[PDB]
């Protein structure tokens, strides 16, 4: 039924992708110790709690590949969306700019913002 074409293969679920990049960031998930996983797709969720919502909210299905919340377990077809979807979970993003009032979610990312965008090569 179901093939794929020249790429890589996940040695732990066996699934092929266009790039290695992909494949990496992927297995990202199958390592690391977990307490719980979806024995029916096999997604680890630290939290037992959402471990039984999800089976019922929503499970391995052919799909555009999206992502998960932590909270409310929505669905994003994007990782960035996801993000700014957190926010919304804890108020708002954990960092934040001054001049411009940005919103950032990791302290380089705002740091280096400043550094470009308010400290670039140009003066505008
Ligand atoms: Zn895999
Ligand atoms: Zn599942
Ligand atoms: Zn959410
Ligand atoms: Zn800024």
């Amino acid at each position: 039924g179901s093939s794929g074409s020249s790429g890589v293969e996940c040695p732990t679920c066996h699934k092929k992708f266009l790039s290695k990049y992909y494949l990496k960031v992927h297995n990202r998930k199958h390592t690391g110790e977990k307490p719980f996983e979806c024995p029916k797709c096999g997604k680890c969720y630290f939290r037992k709690e959402n471990l039984l919502e999800h089976e019922a909210r929503n499970c391995m299905n052919r799909s555009e590949q999206v992502f998960t919340c932590s909270v409310c377990q929505e669905t994003f077809r994007r990782r960035m969306e996801l993000r700014l979807h957190m926010v919304s979970h804890t108020g708002e993003m954990p960092y934040k700019c001054s001049s411009c009032s940005q919103q950032f979610m990791q302290k380089k990312d705002l740091q280096s913002h400043m550094i470009k965008l308010h400290s670039g090569p140009s003066s505008g």
